Order: C-alpha cells, then structure tokens, then sequence
C-alpha cells in the first residue's frame, strides 16, 4: 500500500530557531552535549528550510522542542 503526505508548510521552526540562540546561551552552564546538540540541529533545520523538504523540517522540529524541554527542566529544577 503506497501513501504520500505532501508539502503544505505551516510550521514556524522560525519560531523555534528564533530562540535557538538564547537556549544555546543557557546551555553554557551545562555539559557541552546540550550546546553541541543545538549547534547541530540548527544546521539541519536551516538546510531543510532552504530545500523546503517536509520530512527534514518535521524532524528538526521534534528535535528542537525536545532539547528545549530538557534544558527548561534542568534549569528550573
């Protein structure tokens, strides 16, 4: 059974990558893992916006909400 989802794009990973730098700043009291993982998700997200690929955009989005949630948690205690 073949199936296709298509490119109707209504995601603001803009919104996420808008704070991608503030979150980078706040991981600077944490293991290098956290910053490094922002540095390497920013990349994916940007390329993905440029080629307008859906699946790369959805990935990166999930990735960023996850790491922001981790950071928040850690920081709030």
């Amino acid at each position: 059974e073949s199936q296709f989802h298509d490119k109707r794009i209504a995601e603001e990973l803009r919104t996420l990558l808008n704070k991608s730098n503030v979150y980078a700043l706040a991981a600077g009291s944490l293991n290098p893992y956290y910053k490094r993982t922002i540095m390497m998700n920013e990349y994916r997200a940007k390329a993905a916006l440029k080629k307008n690929d859906f699946v790369s955009m959805a990935d990166a989005k999930v990735a960023l909400e996850k790491i922001y949630k981790e950071i928040d948690e850690i920081i709030n205690r």
